């Protein structure tokens, strides 16, 4: 409903990933009146800005590209959320890649003390759970989910204070899957609805699923990736992926989700406008309105 | 940049009832629109925006919609008391003028009271009518009225204590009522029209502010963009012909910025919905001037 204060963490991080424009997703979102959006919510609106690195691209063969500029970034992240965090408030992250995922989730576990239950629902069509040694691309923004389990190079795990556990994620509208992240999901039996189970069961039994089994953690965060949505509407997007949740789906899930007493984080993720602009980045804030109930 | 600040304290005042014409409440968000908030994203890593309470009353003799200017100005007043920094910066976005009786008091709230508060109003109007001598009723063309004691109790006991004429240093100003006169004569405020811009230089509008508050504490700067020519800022309800070129209001704000003392601003008079585009654009120029980008 309403809060004394929104946290607002514009993370302009493009070097998960390849395409230029991603970066500019906090920027552009703004001028789409995301200001205004938060402003039906709260009062006060502490705007952070996250760095943005101005080193070159790397663009070659590599197994994890830009390793520097997303350690840098979620470092950063990491200490001004774990700052920043508050169960009584709102804190929103406005990506950027999703390599910031990592970042986000390293902030609310560091701000919690370590005998706190973090739980994650992760809301994309990939569940970024790649290594740099199974990775097809190099982007460390397929990896962040599996930093975050301990599964990844050194520099980027060890950003996180202490991992969580592939027990804590549930994971909404996937379909894109790698065979290192199929072997993760059945070998550690993480929980799921893909784009095509949310279909047939209705993303009202996704949200009875996400309470059932959060129902003994302290805290819930959300890490949206708007390309779990379907490229009908959200196109973006470096990735998109067909068969995703319908707009539809994705507005009742951010209603039913905001209500949720345990979230109290939230990424906004994936969006370049340099691909496109209107269409979608109207529907991103559709849903973001959607969290907040307006 | 240019200046750097740990934060800038971002005051959305969405206030239109100090005049009669809707639109100009909506400033701030049609700014943002234009990208304010990525000029602010230039300046600092912190932005502590604060939006003060829209009235939603309709909108209604010698002051009109008193309770909604007091309201706001009270609400803004203690805001800025709370947020006021010397160390960084504070940005008021309107909203119509009568905010600039609620930013005075906020900064004279925020000093100790033995504090002298310099104030450089940069204007097409004076806006030193008082209820029984105003033309329109419209409280926005009242405030600096009211921060000198001159108005009605409601509004002149929102300042903790009055400011002085003498601590007014009006920049452009040309549209000037019968009473407005009689204080800028009576009162020797120190004053550049927009005609005494164009003779003398803007570069000696700034040497005169800087001597002027040789002795002060604080500057604070309230900057109605009417104050610039109509060619330039046709969003805005009281447009007047001859003002500050949009070049002299850029390297106005420049040095203004520049100015050890200036840790406050508010940019008003913005109506979007009289025109959107080319003057919202050239207030960001504006902003960004004042921040040296
Ligand atoms: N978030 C996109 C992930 C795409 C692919 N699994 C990769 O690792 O490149
Ligand atoms: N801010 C515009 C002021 C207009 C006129 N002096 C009045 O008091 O109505
Ligand atoms: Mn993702
Ligand atoms: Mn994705
Ligand atoms: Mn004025
Ligand atoms: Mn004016």
């Amino acid at each position: 409903m309403q809060f004394e204060k929104v946290t607002y963490i514009a993370v302009p991080q493009k070097y998960g990933q390849k395409k230029v424009g991603v970066e500019e997703g906090p920027k552009f979102l703004e001028k789409l009146g995301f200001m205004n959006v938060l402003e039906q919510v709260a009062k006060s609106v502490n705007k952070k800005t996250i760095t943005e690195p101005k080193t070159p691209q790397e663009l070659g063969v590599t197994n994890a590209r830009n390793l520097n500029e997303v350690e840098s970034v979620n470092i950063e992240l990491r200490d001004t959320i774990a700052k920043e965090y508050d169960v009584n408030n709102l804190l929103i992250n406005i990506g950027g890649d999703h390599s910031i995922g990592l970042g986000t989730i390293a902030g609310v576990v560091k701000a919690m003390k370590p005998n706190a239950r973090v739980g994650v629902v992760w809301f994309d069509a990939h569940p970024d759970m790649n290594t740099p040694e199974n990775s097809p691309s190099g982007n460390i923004h397929g990896m962040p989910l599996a930093c975050a389990v301990g599964l990844g190079p050194q520099r980027l795990t060890s950003i996180m204070p202490h991992y969580i556990t592939p027990k804590d994620i549930m994971y909404v509208g996937i379909r894109s899957i790698d065979v290192g992240e199929q072997f993760e999901i059945q070998d550690k039996h993480i929980d799921h609805f893909t784009a095509e189970d949310v279909k047939r069961v209705g993303m009202k039994e996704v949200i009875e699923a996400i309470n059932k089994k959060f129902v003994d953690y302290d805290v819930i965060h959300l890490s949206f990736d708007i390309d779990g949505i379907d490229p009908e509407f959200i196109l973006g997007t470096g990735t998109p992926v067909p068969k995703g949740i319908s707009l539809e789906d994705s507005l009742y899930f951010m209603s039913e989700m905001g209500k949720m007493k345990k979230l109290h984080s939230v990424d906004i993720v994936e969006y370049n406008p340099k691909i496109e602009e209107e269409i979608t980045g109207k529907n991103v804030l559709k849903c973001i309105s959607s969290l907040f109930g307006i």
